[PDB]
């Protein structure tokens, strides 16, 4: 499985991706792995762990909603069944990476902070 | 402490793919949540009982392994709120939606899948 | 999009700085702590009792009685520890932590300095 | 002027983890430091890195917890003595170093969407 992202564009405003700073640039990126990649049954592991990092500089930079439109991008993007071949079922792969490895940071950060008091509070006593 | 009546703007009615408002297509239902949001936004933010009712819906999408459908209205609600920053405007409803969107909404979407099933046949 | 009415909870009246006719301190901070206490329970307080005690805020603000703010900012906050500890209210706890995060805390960024100056 | 904590070692702050044993430390702090006209500034600086570590683990009620325990403090000038106007120093410090860090961190991104468009277009 060859590599569709080059590990050594980003440190390991909004942070770059693959040496990209328009979101609109990251988001057509996105489009056309996810497109090139199906036909191959899914990804390389290390682009997604690679883009794992970068949607976590995004969320660590108070822009989940990036996250969220990139989550939102992927899945839309797998409505394509009846357009594109699939060999080792590319659509489920990436369906699994989407729900699994990529919706989760959705909630990495907390924007309320009652369990932080508690946990404080049950520390204290 | 004591109780005041007034009159207050309501955008929904107190009463397989579940229904929102007695509508079925999904692209209906986008586009009432959108105008719900912008229509909104210049009041300091949504009625708490049409947050109720909509999350109610949500969470039967979440119910029925449409998470992804809640993934999409998630995004839809957010987009609107990028009209608000990009403007300068409605500051007040923003934030009030932020909350909802970052508190109410977004936690649904981490708490098999349909078009997997779908995606089995392969042809 | 239709107009309905109904009953809501209001607990201010509509009508050095004064807050709902009270001078003395420790009374506003009395009401604001039972305000706070009291709507929790409800998922938030009203918005036009928000309004009216952030127009006070910014009274405390424009005469230089920033550590009152700072005050009833920390006495608010330390009333949602009640929430926290007890597991409860998770609606009113977010709605009140907003109200203190985006509308309180942000007014905060020497009426006592002046009678510092005076040392004896 | 002499330091009153050590610069060697939720967060901990001075190899203290309750926090009413911290908030303990700093009313002593405080307290000892105004008869001399306020703190030494390496230790206001040592406590300003304690109270970033807090914003930036979403504990900025304790920061605001803190803040208003000194203010309050200050309230008692008719008791302790200063030298070098120690009241109005720590005063400014509060203002100045301490308050300022309840807003180092934002809780709403109405700025951070804006930004983000503005470089888009």
């Amino acid at each position: 499985r060859k590599r569709f992202f080059n590990d050594d564009l980003d440190t390991s405003g909004s942070p770059k991706f693959q040496n990209l700073t328009r979101f609109k640039k990251i988001c057509q990126l996105v489009k056309q792995w996810v497109a090139e990649t199906l036909g191959d049954g899914g990804p390389h592991e290390k682009d997604v762990k690679l883009f794992v990092k970068y949607l976590i500089k995004l969320c660590d930079s108070n822009r989940v909603h990036l996250v969220l439109h990139l989550s939102n991008l992927i899945s839309r993007e797998l409505n394509l069944c009846a357009f594109l071949n699939q060999d080792h079922s590319g659509f489920q792969t990436w369906e699994r990476i989407l729900l699994n490895d990529i919706i989760p940071l959705l909630n990495r950060n907390k924007h309320t902070y009652q369990t932080v008091r508690k946990l404080d509070m049950d520390f204290e006593v």
